[PDB]
């Protein structure tokens, strides 16, 4: 046992090791939707810069959670990270709204997350959480909200010309 | 023959001539679509700047060729420059078709040249295609393939409003 | 198929994707090292410091392979990053030179393909970016496992705290 | 028609259509010597220079007449461009200053008709730009060939040498 | 065998230690004919200084080979650098016309060691001489010759007056 | 025989010319030496700095005995550059200074034939350009050796790893 570890359960040092697959996970699928963009057969370069960001704040966020392993003397134990769910994402709209379905789930996974520190009276843990996580999320499904309502209000998908504005005036 | 030339064959000598004139050729036909678009009855300013750009760089791909023929000992054998395949381009996707279909030639004749330049043991010459053409064709023809592909998406060439906000928000 | 595919080989592209996977399972691998050395028992941070930027620099060679397979025309296909395979620092810059090196094959083995379908393009781009990368990697992490040896790693332990300090430093 | 066209006769439009060619054809024969100057036989690296640099100007006089022929409603229509018809730099010298007063004399009956078809415009625009332009440039040609025939070219090596050094520098 | 090795042929290596003699060799012969020309009887101070610095460029040509040489793996084996093949140089004409040759033969095993790394299939070693050396040896080849063109243009070797101008106003 | 020629023996000269390939002989083991420690299985990057830091000194020695021969009026004729005769930082130092030893032991041989011969300038070259390095140059490296063996070289490969950060760093 480490000779750090101090009021830190054993199913929070798990729970943790599964949300960096998580966020690891997400950081695979906005990669992947970025260069969906980059093809010159989509060609939204906007898009595929603000995906490209997207993925690289899911790595930070799986980097500084093995931060937090190793400082309350838990171990990391690292999975496979699974191919995102589709190769071909149709467009612009519907790339918004998997990113929308996914940071979803990593906010869900992150309340999951909480309820447990707090089962397990772990006020480090918890604030945390709140600190580094659940309000990043909070903007994040905010953004991707405002990002498809107006996609969906200028004519997307069946409106080349409206993804191609957006594109400019709002990811640029 | 030369004091200079040493493992240049006549066949790689020939073919840089024959690359010279078609460079300059390209030069030629980006420069009359340039000022197609600089006519009051097509007026998209900003399509004849990216055109007059691209002429530029094909003097310069010609000069760049005429500069390694001295070089490497050989002669410069100078052609006509025969006139563009068109005078009136009718649109700016149909333009940039054609410079996506332009740019592809010059890149095809490029590669028979690397293969020529291989099966002859030049590698100087292998290496001065690969620094300074392949890869600038490689990004002109991805370049031009996310020009159409934007265009067709916004409604060209039958919505005049896209080639103007394309012209305005891409090429300005 | 692609407007802008040219002289691209359906070989060339299936193995740029294989290769892509590689090159993010070398930066999963780094990146498992380099938190192995910020444990609290380990507490070596400089170690740390130098696999993580392995770790990100990998990411960068898989992002750049993604750039020019769609440059080219073909199509990414993503796979499943597998999970890495530490003992200590000796041994971490042993795996980390066995990995190089199974990375370096991979690319020689692409580069042989290249050659062989007439893709000067395709082969200047792995001599450029890729190939002399490797050398210098793998010079480099040679460097360290001889002199982490001659110092008397891994049996001492001071020994390997002295060249986190003065070489990773 | 065009909606700016106005008293521009369908002659000066055929004309500027024939200047044009001949601009582009003037840059040809320019970039013809400058790279001839290059080789390592010739090897007078200066006259290289000023040759180039006249290629590139004739290119601005030709762009600009396809500029003009827009502003006034005009269709350019492109020709082929023509090969050239060097010994050595005096003899250059004087076929650049042959060409130059041939760019002159096609300016000059330009004007004339420009002056026939009363287009003050067009008239200006030859004699603002062009004209003291060709004026200028045959007086500078003339000195240099004079300049090079009274130091012994182009029998005397040490002499074209010297002028590529201390005029063309 | 060394850590590090990986398609790096025994031929391969064999070659950069013979290349590496003949840079330092061609060192050699430019600080000979350099010092030529400081002497009091010839006194042409920019020739001497070209030459010298024409010596001091081979030097590093051998530095970066013994520096590659470590790179793969191999083993450096030094041999005698053989004295260069005149004591009196003539002129200035004669000593450009014997550094053309020299690069010519330094070029010449240069293409030898490409050719037999193309044989042996390794690319690294391919594109480090594209890269570094043959192009630099081009441009030699291409300076010697106008230099030598330029000489015997103005009266060299019999006019003195020639090789005087030349230094001050070619080599200066 | 030379218009600048003034009191300067033909002995003298030929000493001079045989420094020359000695300083040269110099330079070529130094040079073999560096990068020795460049070699991935040694690895001491700063002594193979060292080392060619000494091997462009010595060539820097040669040429300026290269330019006192044309100076006093001498004719300068080269020899072969003999290749050189490493195990340890320890065992290359003890060479160096052996090496810097038998330079000196040359120039000092060459300052007693200038004294023989009566050539106070030659003597004062060699005083002021040579003997002093010397004397740095040979207590330096009896400093490197001196301290290279306290520290426990060549049996202990931590003490040259050490030695290479905190005196050759
Ligand atoms: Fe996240
Ligand atoms: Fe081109
Ligand atoms: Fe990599
Ligand atoms: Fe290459
Ligand atoms: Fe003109
Ligand atoms: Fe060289
Ligand atoms: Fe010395």
């Amino acid at each position: 046992t480490s000779q750090v570890r101090q009021n830190y359960h054993q199913d929070s040092e798990a729970a943790i090791n599964r949300q960096i697959n998580l966020e690891l996970y997400a950081s695979y699928v906005y990669l992947s939707m970025s260069y969906y963009f980059d093809r010159d057969d989509v060609a939204l370069k906007n898009f595929a810069k603000y995906f490209l960001h997207q993925s690289h704040e899911e790595r930070e966020h799986a980097e500084k959670l093995m931060k937090l392993q190793n400082q309350r003397g838990g171990r990391i134990f690292l999975q496979d990270i699974k191919k995102p769910d589709c190769d071909d994402w149709e467009s612009g709209l519907n790339a918004m709204e998997c990113a929308l379905h996914l940071e979803k789930n990593v906010n869900q996974s992150l309340l999951e997350l909480h309820k447990l520190a707090t089962d397990k009276n772990d006020p480090h843990l918890c604030d945390f959480i709140e600190t580094h996580y659940l309000n990043e999320q909070v903007k994040a499904i905010k953004e991707l909200g405002d990002h498809v309502t107006n996609l969906r209000k200028m004519g997307a998908p069946e409106s080349g010309l409206a993804e191609y504005l957006f594109d400019k005036h709002t990811l640029g």
